[PDB]
């Protein structure tokens, strides 16, 4: 089972024996810190309270475990079994932890404060950052909600500009990523990540991490159709293709349907057997069960580009009231191959520069690391002997390290912007309130976000 | 509770009904695709993944049911294949009728070699076969991470033994403090795990726990840790008293090794003014046994690394090893734990190595961008029986060569000259090439061989190593 104890990095076990005597008071803060990227969706908090912090996470055996452990891990006594038996006896294995966040869904500048963690027993003055290490893989859906939240931007740009509206924007970036994460574990949160922006998803285990931690009005917050894959293509029989297409588009021929067209030839997938031997099975086909022709292979807008002009002349194309050219209804296309926000900005000015409307085609969905955004947790503020004193590094090579001073708060500015005060400088009254909100205090989330409210908050301003 | 019903991609949901007719036996591999260097892959991870995920009764009732629930909401449509998964609950008690071969773990094997192969042991689940692919693939991940760690002990090997003359301490030259900088618990243990496979220092005690549970060692623990400070218990003391904090904490830690992060305000004059003077008494009069390791964190990895050690070379008594390598006396290191790639660590040892420092000086702290597509881990399916008739199978996509499939049924031989050498077509059915490499793993919903995490390590070691 999971032990809180046994999830930090291994040095903050010897950290309590570090601090200055008689601190009562040690204050941290998240940002991504400032140096593409301006803003970010603040975004996974919620998961890591529940999954990992609240309530009872302290017991008898966790304490014995971590003792156990760390005794080898070291070769020496070093763990704090006092500190941890005080919690257990004094808050039945409840974290005397307070903190406070930017509403989940919110879309913030770099630079400002996300959320604050303290301690609220001086007892436990070591506790707050012996939770770093958890708390900053928030980095990760932050990161993630954010990237996909700018692939859409540019998605809305050019939808808007080839069709004159935003429809079906939502299903426009698919995220097939499952087979490509780390683990499990991270295939869930990086789709419910992905799903904050998007709701067509081949990721199932984003649907359960929401249900359970966040809600959604939705029976699912997330949709897929039918595919197929290179094996049930080449399992025909490398001279028997054709035969694999028409069985899966009469297999599924009421529903969308997405075929992987590049098994052998691409090219010739599509003007001669779509476009050609079973052009009869595509053209009856419903608006609303499209056959969506999938190529996984070579340059992604090369290939592209050169489908949509093998499609355009098998198949009626008609000229969209924004003068793009616009497949038939029952016809669409998907690249999910080394599509990147680069490779994707770069496929749709490429089809905008050949006249193809975005409405033609959709994306299947990559190295993202916490120094992207320089999401980064840092001590701000401590009481020690009962004196409160701002504290920060400043590294002499590294200006853009340097950490923010004293007791954070997060304002409105006049013309409706946010600002960090620093120095407990919140407190002049001089900016209003706070923006923050208390989340969690001694074991108990305090305060929580539906799926549907983080979806509203995330909203691109073309949308709005 | 864990569903393998929902752990697959959605679209494999449909698959059962694409596939040809009369098909009895779908048989699928994996490989790390040899691309047109990261040349060798270690082989690990797939033990964890099989036990964890795959074996014993994984189907339920209650499974099939939430499942069906579901996909009903998730595809707007009844595509599920009920019929399929209550088969293998009623007649296999829920077990996996799967067979899984691969490779020894810890096994060090060129690219574009079979790794492992997957096929159902049961004609009516020839869907299941790839079902399991997304579970399996992400085995990527262990291997990359093994193999990625490996390459910097060759780099670091290679550089230790030019400058010191010999492999002292290369277990300990890359520590993994990683664990912040993972996108989760589960991916924290798993690729600490990988680290460990070729050190033995980490600050991730996640993956003593996934060593312990799922492979084994003979030692309590597979992985060391010493006391270290952060920039919080520094800066903590006030930014007029960083002294203090320094004298504070090794006089804490007098007897063993202890870290000590000095860059929080300025690198050269902590080394230089406070180490190097101020607190200089505190440093000499350390044990061997405990050195004061100096962690600078900031600036260029490699300016500062050479800046660090000219300074201490100047403030303390170094000595010229026999290979005329300059050498800090031994209760004092320097650790960089600050932007420590497989392209940094070269750079900082072969400026080292110019420099005349020796690599007995310094170790390092430690993914990044670690993908599949680093060493395209890829599973295709190569064979498979239709109407009693088997047929070779595979991709090869015009526009791309490299993504060419490997064709039939496969197996994985010692070549005359000691080499590795996959043998399409069930070629090695004729024998030619002795014993297949691979060995059954799993069958039927049981592991049935397993490696202890000492063989793995053994299996993982550097030629340069085992000379």
């Amino acid at each position: 089972e999971f032990n809180i104890l046994l999830a930090t990095d291994s040095y903050k076990v010897t950290h309590y024996k570090q601090y200055p005597p008689n601190t009562s008071k040690v204050y941290s803060y998240f940002e991504c810190r400032e140096k593409k990227y301006e803003e970010t969706v603040f975004y996974g908090l919620q998961y890591i309270l529940n999954k990992y912090l609240k309530g009872k996470v302290v017991t008898k055996e966790k304490i014995q475990e971590a003792k156990d452990v760390y005794k080898e891990h070291f070769q020496d006594d070093v763990f704090n079994e006092k500190g941890w038996n005080y919690i257990l006896e004094k808050y039945d294995g409840h974290l005397p932890i307070e903190i406070k966040a930017v509403p989940e869904g919110f879309v913030i500048p770099r630079g400002n404060v996300l959320f604050t963690v303290e301690n609220t027993d001086p007892e436990c003055y070591w506790l707050t950052n012996w939770i770093e290490t958890i708390l900053v893989q928030s980095w990760y859906p932050i990161t993630v909600a954010t990237n996909y939240r700018e692939q859409k931007k540019i998605l809305a740009k050019y939808l808007l500009e080839t069709s004159g509206n935003l429809d079906g924007l939502e299903y426009k970036l698919h995220d097939f990523g499952y087979r490509g994460v780390s683990s499990q574990e991270t295939a869930g949160i990086g789709a419910s990540a992905h799903l904050v922006n998007f709701k067509g998803t081949d990721t199932v285990a984003g649907l359960a991490l929401i249900k359970k931690y966040y809600g959604t009005k939705d029976p699912v917050p997330g949709y897929s159709v039918p595919a197929a894959e290179h094996s049930t293509i080449t399992a025909w029989g490398k001279d028997h293709e054709k035969d694999a297409f028409e069985h899966i588009v009469t297999q599924f021929s009421s529903v969308p349907v997405s075929v992987v067209s590049d098994s052998y030839d691409i090219y010739n997938a599509c003007e001669k057997i779509w476009g050609e031997d079973l052009r009869h099975l595509i053209v009856s086909r419903s608006t609303q069960a499209p056959l969506i022709i999938r190529p996984d292979s070579g340059n992604p807008l090369d290939t592209v580009l050169k489908v949509l002009e093998i499609l355009g002349k098998k198949f009626p194309v008609t000229e969209n009231s924004k003068g793009y050219k616009l497949l038939p209804p029952y016809l669409r296309v998907i690249q999910g191959d080394g599509v990147d926000i680069n490779t994707l900005q770069e496929i749709v000015e490429g089809m905008k520069q050949k006249m193809w409307s975005i409405e033609n085609i959709a994306f299947g969905s990559q190295k993202l690391t916490r120094d992207l955004l320089n999401c980064s947790f840092k001590c701000s503020y401590v009481v020690t002997n009962g004196l409160g004193i701002n504290v920060f590094k400043d590294p002499v090579a590294d200006p853009n390290k340097r950490s923010k001073k004293g007791r954070l708060s997060l304002h409105r500015t006049p013309a409706g912007n946010f600002v960090t005060l620093e120095e407990g400088k919140g407190d002049l009254e001089e900016y209003g309130q706070d923006l923050l909100h208390t989340v969690f205090k001694n074991g108990k989330v305090t305060k929580s976000y539906s799926f549907d409210e983080i979806r509203k908050n995330a909203q691109l301003n073309i949308e709005l």
